[PDB]
């Protein structure tokens, strides 16, 4: 079983990337198992719902009393040095909130980091059934 560790928000970067102070050092975290539309890469442009996904995450972590990070059992950092985790705001998983709202798709089931994959997939099916945002 995984365990949550406290962290402090530094800054929300976009829908799936946030900077947190973790174990006293600043670190960029990438949300496990999700993909929010891009808003900074010239390759994709400013994809549809990018701005909305960014606003959602930002609102969620900024308004939180408590932020927690939960590493999975596989690799803890990507090739860019970003921590790969499930992030919680007042006990609510940001990763799931995004999928449930149709603001992210379940993606990158990578290097044994899939503990909450089923949980996420269920939320995604529900957002799809409801034709929300990305699925509209
Ligand atoms: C979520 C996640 C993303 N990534 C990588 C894959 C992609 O690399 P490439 O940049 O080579 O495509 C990129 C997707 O993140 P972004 O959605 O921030 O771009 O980060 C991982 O390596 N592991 C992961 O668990
Ligand atoms: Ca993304």
């Amino acid at each position: 079983k995984l365990h949550k560790e406290p962290a402090t928000l530094i800054k929300a970067i976009d829908g799936d990337t946030v900077k947190l102070m973790y174990k006293g050092q600043p670190m960029t975290f990438r949300l496990l198992l999700v993909d929010t539309p891009e808003t900074k890469h010239p390759k994709k442009g400013v994809e549809k719902y990018g701005p909305e996904a960014s606003a959602f995450t930002k609102k969620m972590v900024e308004n939180a009393k408590k932020i927690e990070v939960e590493f999975d059992k596989g690799q803890r950092t990507d090739k860019y040095g970003r921590g790969l985790a499930y992030i919680y705001a007042d006990g609510k998983m940001v990763n799931e909130a995004l999928v449930r709202q149709g603001l992210a798709k379940v993606a990158y089931v990578y290097k044994g980091n899939n503990t909450h994959e089923q949980h996420l997939r269920k939320s995604e099916a529900q957002a799809k059934k409801e034709k929300l945002n990305i699925w509209s």
